[PDB]
């Protein structure tokens, strides 16, 4: 709806920043979109992409779910919030992607990164099943440096939200590692000040945002009826906003709801 675009264009004023934005129907239609194909820093929204390659390996039985990853206290980065509680006993896959996705922990995501072999090795995954745009290059929490004119760790809109419905609809994972994936996100605690915000009840939403800097990039897939019928992508740039800033516009850009 045009509605929704002028307050993509508001959010560009009042941040100072570059908002990309799509909207896409879980048909894979575009229904409205926004800088479709501005590269944007993921940040976090690659934790997402990432446990799908992880899952990728868990269908083919290249890795386990149970499998019990135990780590050191050298390998903490900050916003470590799980993954500090089991320093002596570890965790399993299981548990990471579950920190990696509900609690946005930058180790658990790093455990992961590993396993799978690295930053290329998810690049390498998303070329192979057609998102030639989404890379990642580093580790947490370097990635998510936001450098301006960087493409290294960079969607846009258009490849992410195409990208995640691959994942969650596709053939690409099996019908109950689909259900893992959105049962994490919808699992997702550390975006409350989003679209949740907005959410209506009896709605559905299962998203990925955790920091000052970490409502920049937001997934989610939503719908009425409890069951999800779209997908939205909101990416923005930096800007002298403040997190609080940030958030209200997302907030109310998501505020999307009023002419669904």
């Amino acid at each position: 709806h045009p509605e929704t675009l002028v307050k993509v264009k508001d959010a560009e004023d009042q941040l100072g920043a570059r908002v990309g934005y799509i909207e896409l129907d879980l048909s894979g239609k575009i229904l409205e979109s926004f800088r479709p194909e501005e590269r944007f820093p993921m940040m976090s929204t690659f934790k997402v992409l990432l446990c799908g390659a992880v899952l990728s390996r868990v269908d083919a039985g290249q890795e386990q779910l149970g499998r019990r990853i135990h780590y050191s206290q050298n390998d903490l980065v900050e916003y470590s919030p799980v993954t500090e509680k089991h320093l002596t006993d570890g965790m399993t896959v299981r548990e990471l992607c579950s920190a990696a996705i509900t609690m946005s922990d930058n180790t658990a995501a790093n455990l992961l990164l590993t396993t799978i072999g690295g930053p290329k090795e998810l690049t390498a995954f998303l070329h192979n099943m057609g998102d030639h745009v989404t890379r990642l290059d580093r580790w947490e929490p370097e990635l998510n440096e936001a450098i301006p004119n960087d493409e290294r760790d960079t969607t846009n809109p258009a490849a992410m939200a195409t990208t995640l419905r691959k994942l969650l609809t596709g053939e690409l994972l099996t019908l109950a590692s689909r259900q893992q994936l959105i049962d994490w996100m919808e699992a997702d605690k550390v975006a409350g000040p989003l679209l949740r915000s907005a959410l209506p009840a009896g709605w559905f939403i299962a998203d990925k945002s955790a920091g000052e800097r970490g409502s920049r990039g937001i997934i989610a897939a939503l719908g009425p009826d409890g069951k999800p019928s779209r997908i939205v992508v909101i990416y923005t740039t930096g800007s002298q906003a403040t997190m609080d800033e940030r958030n209200r516009q997302i907030a109310e850009i998501g505020a999307l709801i009023k002419h669904w």
